[PDB]
């Protein structure tokens, strides 16, 4: 029931070393966040790009930490307008990206603050915060909505350059991707409607799953332990958080981790090394 995230693997399929190490983390709140010292996990990974999720924070109201992060100092947040320690998401790097906007481009999902978009010479990076169907279910309808509406957005970017998405998409894809598959088929995250509007995605926007690609057989292998009963301890999880990107970036994909130890928040970072 445990499970050893193996050493990072630095170089290319072709021998090439790795030049860009991507790290994502669903902070569950830059504030509670910083307090967990999970700002100081950070400055140890020394990312050259970090995405953070459901910051739980404007991008007026920042901490004064975060504006003096050691390297990532080209930051970009997204928050909800009338809203607050809800949704959010941020990306922060230590090159400044050539062009960045925010959203999916539809009206009716760009209303949460789930997603940046910043594109770089070689490549366009999305981070993003999948909507929970929440409790009952009672968002689902919206979930399949958005699943759609990214689908698509993603398609579109992807036919402009290669594509990586760093993100919590709530859901885990496969049975071997949470620790108790045969008894949350009916809960958010595990439900038909989501997992295979996640493999629809895998499919039609020419996207792998980093991870499970590299990995096809380790399991228990979480992103992210429930706070409820220590679950976390227990290692009863589930891998929300992806690194998905273009067939075309196999070639380049070095490694991708799963920081099982580092604290902070209820989901560990997951970091990505990539040979450009
Ligand atoms: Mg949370």
């Amino acid at each position: 029931a445990l499970y050893e995230d193996p050493p990072d693997q630095k170089t290319s399929p072709s021998g090439k070393p790795a030049t860009l190490k991507i790290c994502s983390w669903n902070v569950d709140g830059l504030r509670a966040w910083i307090k967990k010292k999970g700002l100081d996990w950070v400055k140890e990974e020394a990312p050259d790009i970090l995405c953070l999720q459901e910051t739980k924070c404007s991008e007026n109201k920042l901490p004064a930490e975060l504006q003096e992060l050691p390297g990532l100092s080209h930051q970009y947040w997204s928050a909800p307008s009338d809203k607050e320690g809800y949704s959010g998401v941020g990306l922060l790097s230590r090159q400044c990206p050539l062009k960045v906007s925010y959203g999916i481009g539809d009206e009716e999902h760009d209303q949460e603050g789930r997603v940046i978009v910043a594109e770089f010479d070689s490549f366009v990076l999305v981070t993003a915060y999948v909507p929970n169907a929440g409790r009952g279910l009672v968002r689902l309808e919206y979930r399949q909505r958005w699943d759609e509406a990214f689908r698509k957005f993603l398609k579109g970017l992807a036919s402009r350059k290669p594509l990586v998405l760093c993100g919590d998409l709530n859901v885990a894809h496969e049975e071997i991707d949470l620790r108790n598959p045969k008894g949350n088929k009916k809960n958010a995250g595990f439900t038909p409607q989501e997992r295979q509007g996640f493999g629809e995605l895998l499919q039609a926007v020419p996207l792998a799953d980093s991870f499970r690609h590299l990995y096809p057989n380790t399991p228990y292998a979480y992103t992210f332990w429930t706070y409820m009963m220590n679950a976390r301890s227990k290692n009863v999880g589930w891998r929300l958080d992806y690194f998905l990107l273009s067939h075309s970036l196999l070639p380049a994909l070095c490694d991708s981790k799963i920081r099982s130890k580092a604290l902070g928040s209820d989901h560990c970072p997951i970091t990505l090394y990539l040979a450009l």
